[PDB]
């Protein structure tokens, strides 16, 4: 089996198990045929694709295969990002876990300006069922990353930083979001997926649907809030634990470039506090088992690389 990004065909990958089962990893030919960025269409259900001439009853079929869990090849009319109208000749199938359970769908796009028949329909048929096969052998190989942790720690700025190298404006609170990262690891391309996470205490009941089958947790916690160290303890530690046993756990202190900075020293002053310093990371870290302790900014990028290098590791090596 290839990696994910070697596919030069449309498709995505969906996770069912997140409400309303978001697309968690886009081919590059996807993007391109549908015009949006990566960025626009993780984390997101794939109907934005339908328009006013799309078929509903085809898009009916496809809501019965994945209701009931199982493959289907349908074709309609379908939109891009600026309107322009396309046939979508399209394969969809479940990907499932040793124990039998479905963990993804595999969605295959072959697209055209004309609804094929006969010879020609068969033809396409073929293709994309090929195609799908060869995606289930890849997405075996998908490491899966749940990042965990308070509200406000940076779980979604270290995301961001990562993917795009950009840091963003305005926070907004997470519920659930995905990305994506290829990354060299001792000269090899691995794929690697990104469950970012809700931290307030009322998603308590939601955020578990992101933990089944996920290779390595980040629990995070902010170098400039004891509060949400002592959750580390507290509160994510077991919550991952109760219901992944056996996961490795790397341990992230984030906003690394507050912890020197003259106007957060203050602030944590005036309220009788000090950063969290390495020793005392390090000292959670060995409290809790985790397999690393990492400390990094997503603002500055330092120490951001080796994050995702050392969770991947955790799962490889
Ligand atoms: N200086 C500095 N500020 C950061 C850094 N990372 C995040 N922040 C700030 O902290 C705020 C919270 O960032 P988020 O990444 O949205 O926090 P989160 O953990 O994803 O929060 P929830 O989605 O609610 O669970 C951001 O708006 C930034 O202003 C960092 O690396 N350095
Ligand atoms: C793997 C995956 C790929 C999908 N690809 C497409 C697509 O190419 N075009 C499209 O119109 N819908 C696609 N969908 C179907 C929609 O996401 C959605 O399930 C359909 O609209 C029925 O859902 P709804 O009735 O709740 O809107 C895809 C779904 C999944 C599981
Ligand atoms: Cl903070
Ligand atoms: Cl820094
Ligand atoms: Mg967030």
């Amino acid at each position: 089996a290839t990696t994910l990004e070697r596919i030069e065909k449309n498709f995505v990958i969906t996770d069912p198990r997140l409400p309303d089962n978001p697309i968690i990893f886009a081919s590059d030919s996807f993007l391109q045929l549908t015009e949006y960025s990566r960025e626009e269409i993780l984390g997101r259900n794939m109907r934005f694709l339908q328009g006013p001439e799309t078929d509903r009853a085809t898009v009916r079929k496809i809501r019965d295969a994945i209701d009931n869990q199982t493959e289907v090849t349908v074709q309609l009319i379908n939109y891009t990002k600026s309107g322009k109208k396309f046939w979508n000749l399209f394969h969809l199938q479940p990907m499932r876990d040793q124990k039998g359970d479905v963990q993804y769908f595999i969605g295959v796009q072959l697209d055209g300006t004309e609804h094929v028949r006969d010879a020609a329909e068969r033809e396409g048929v073929m293709l994309i069922k090929k195609t799908a096969e060869n995606i289930d052998e890849a997405a075996k190989e998908l490491i899966k990353c749940v990042v965990v942790g308070d509200g406000a720690v940076g779980k979604t700025c270290l995301l961001i930083s990562y993917t795009t190298n950009a840091f963003p404006g305005e926070y907004i609170p997470t519920v659930f979001d995905n990305y994506s990262a290829n990354v060299m690891v001792d000269g090899k391309p691995v794929n690697l997926g990104l469950w970012d996470t809700a931290g307030l205490e009322d998603y308590d009941r939601l955020r578990p649907l992101s933990y089944p089958q996920t290779d390595v947790f980040l629990i995070c916690f902010s170098l400039v809030s004891p509060a949400s160290f002592h959750h580390v303890r507290a509160k994510w530690y077991p919550e991952v634990r109760h219901h992944c046993p056996n996961t490795p756990i790397i341990l992230v202190g984030t906003k690394l470039d507050l912890r020197d900075d003259k106007d957060t020293i203050e602030k944590l002053k005036e309220k009788k506090l000090t950063p969290i310093t390495y020793p005392q990371g390090l000292a959670m870290a060995k409290e809790i088992g985790a397999v690393k302790y990492l400390e990094c900014s997503a603002l500055t990028q330092r120490g951001l690389k080796t994050v995702f290098d050392e969770a991947i590791r955790a799962v490889l090596c």
